[PDB]
């Protein structure tokens, strides 16, 4: 629910950074002395960087899972320090 408004949130924010990198009509305003997408980008950095956090501690995760090592010690301070 809550996360899925997130990811849609995040989503939309990246197709608006690719849509203004594409069209350079968008560049043309600015704000805060600043390009109005690079301000975009950012946002959109931020939700994309949340994102990618949590899919690389679950990709992680999985890889660990799969990795040869299974040490008891070492399973435990991953999961608490995910």
């Amino acid at each position: 629910t809550l996360a899925l408004i997130e990811s849609a949130f995040f989503v939309v924010i990246l197709s608006a950074l690719v849509a203004s990198l594409t069209i350079n009509v968008l560049k043309h305003h600015t704000f805060w002395g600043l390009e109005v997408w690079k301000w975009c980008v950012l946002v959109m950095v931020i939700f994309s960087g949340m994102l990618v956090t949590n899919w690389f501690m679950r990709l992680i995760v999985f890889l660990i899972e799969t990795n040869f090592l299974l040490r008891r010690k070492v399973l435990y301070f991953v999961h608490g320090l995910k």
